[PDB]
């Protein structure tokens, strides 16, 4: 298990996500989805000049899935995943300018909601889940966890757990006063708001 240090304003970023006063939370959901739908985007449009890039699985979907006695709501995508060194670097430089902008934009009025047009949606996820575990397989790498339960670090191992054979899980370990989003008709009411058009399937798991 590797341990790392956000990048100082991702960090500032994800305190702001889980000290500001904000009652809109639902919108973390549209906001993973729509990671989800732009990794599918990846996948499909490099494939189109690599079919093989899709060897790994030709199902482009995404299933959201609650558990009550997890206390999870899990974000499954087959989109192109994460390799090692998106999860550690990548991701991280290319949303330090879109941190920045979104923390100027909510000092001159912007509010919370916004902050997918900035393109760093994935911490809204801090908004309901006191932890977010992360398990991805890029074609080009091995399967990977990556989790944080915010506070400046984060851990990247190798997952040992079930293949999967491409795309990303992101598992939300819900705070305690967050389990409304474990309801089936919760869900479904947020999705049909605010991702009514998504260009792939969304299975919305029972219990
Ligand atoms: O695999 C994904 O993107 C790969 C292709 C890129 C697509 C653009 C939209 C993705 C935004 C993401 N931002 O993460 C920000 C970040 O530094 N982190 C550290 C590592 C763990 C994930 C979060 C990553 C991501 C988020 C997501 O909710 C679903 C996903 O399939 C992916």
């Amino acid at each position: 298990v590797e341990t790392f240090a956000f990048q100082a304003e991702i960090a500032q970023l994800m305190s702001l996500i889980i000290n500001t006063f904000y009652s809109n939370k639902e919108i973390f959901l549209r906001e993973l989805i729509s990671n989800s739908s732009d990794a599918l985007d990846k996948i499909r449009y490099e494939s189109l000049t690599d079919p093989s890039k899709l060897d790994s699985g030709k199902e482009l979907h995404i299933n959201l899935i609650p558990n009550k006695q997890d206390r999870t709501l899990t974000i499954v995508d087959t989109g192109i995943g994460m390799t090692k060194a998106d999860l550690i670097n990548n991701l991280g430089t290319i949303a330090k300018s879109g941190t920045k902008a979104f923390m100027e934009a909510l000092q001159a009025g912007a509010d919370i909601s916004m902050i997918g047009q900035f393109g760093v949606g994935f911490y809204s996820a801090y908004l309901v889940a006191e932890k977010v575990t992360v398990i991805t397989k890029h074609n080009d790498d091995e399967q990977y966890a990556w989790e944080s339960s915010a506070g400046g670090s984060f851990t990247v191992r190798t997952d040992t757990g079930e293949p999967m054979g491409r795309g990303t899980k992101v598992i939300l370990h819900l705070k305690e006063d967050q389990t409304e989003y474990l309801e089936e008709r919760r869900i479904k009411e947020i999705v049909k708001k605010h991702s009514q058009f998504i260009g792939y399937p969304i299975t919305l798991f029972v219990e």
